[PDB]
């Protein structure tokens, strides 16, 4: 009970398989890519406890960062549910915005200079959360910043969201999730250093 | 005003709602409708659905108190399962319009309240409800925000062997409709005609 939240969220996800490190044994990702990581927060969904420290979490870092949001927006379809949890926790208008439109991309009403903080659950480059932001600003609305679950810290994300001039608060981050996987041995020393090696070059690695 | 006629209220009022009997919208299937109905916009108007998923709650703890996941329809019922689940600290997952549909950990035989929107004809949901069939889930039923009261829907639900709670309806809509001045009686009666005739309502 004396971790910090980033370190609670690793814990669970790591417990519940949301994430699995084979760093020895590594995924391909799409684009022939080998990763030591394979993520999937929608399995935060189906654990109620987890789910509501992750929910919690998002609550209490939105009041700190974004106190004078007026909508939360998830984005489409991973962020949504979190996001939708989040408005009801609020008592706040929720809205979400898809990927693609089917004066489009927002479903829900969202009143012209509405300050909004948009929910996402992984980034890696951000690109997706990016767009779904800058959807949001053409549709009319005053975005305050993104909130993710979790983020690689890929180099690449940072530089997207400084050169948008967009925030980001994650509630967790790969520094953390894999300094708590080799403290409770879900991977040796080597697999550490592999998934360190990750994240300075994803192609040259191993 | 019974829960269904509240919602309906509301419905209306926020533009959730369009009745346009003297001006119908066209469906994919060529059938002209003088409804459209949008209830992703509940979820902007907090009062509105707070009232939508307490009584999805409620209607959950009565008819299926065994229920151990409950699972949105992707996307249109993903946030109102989504606040549903944590209302109840039940899992949560959802279930992809198409194809390994359901997102979120779902074990086999574990007992799954569908939670939808709208219903028209029921085919999404009843697409979904045999995906999640497909991959495990011991399907108990669908909730729905909404329904035309379409004899399609009723027939399709039947033949698929899955009962389907509603919150509101299409009758209690229209008839608040006319009470509020959305509608004349005129527009009222070409309302009621489509609901027992889609084909030949304008006639
Ligand atoms: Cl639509």
């Amino acid at each position: 009970a004396a971790m910090t939240l980033a370190s609670q969220i690793a814990t669970q996800l790591l417990d519940i398989k949301a994430v699995y490190l084979k760093p020895e044994d590594p995924f391909t990702w799409a684009s022939g890519i080998k990763s030591p990581i394979y993520t999937d927060n929608r399995v935060t969904l189906s654990y109620p406890k987890t789910r509501d420290l992750i929910e919690n979490g998002f609550v209490e870092t939105i009041k700190a960062h974004f106190p004078e949001v007026e909508v939360i927006a998830g984005t489409a379809t991973a962020g949504i549910p979190h996001g939708a949890i989040i408005a009801d926790k609020m008592t706040l208008p929720f809205a979400y915005i898809r990927s693609k439109p089917k004066g489009n991309q927002i479903e829900g009403r969202v009143l012209k200079g509405q300050k909004m903080v948009i929910i996402e659950d992984l980034i890696s480059t951000g690109g997706s959360v990016l767009d779904a932001a800058a959807a949001a600003s053409r549709e009319g609305a005053d975005v305050l910043g993104v909130v993710a679950i979790f983020t690689y810290e890929l180099p690449k994300a940072s530089q997207n969201f400084k050169e948008a001039g967009i925030k980001l608060i994650t509630l967790s981050n790969y520094t953390e999730l894999i300094a708590v996987a080799k403290l409770q041995g879900y991977i040796t020393n080597d697999g550490l250093h592999l998934l360190k090696k990750f994240k300075e070059d994803q192609v040259n690695w191993q």
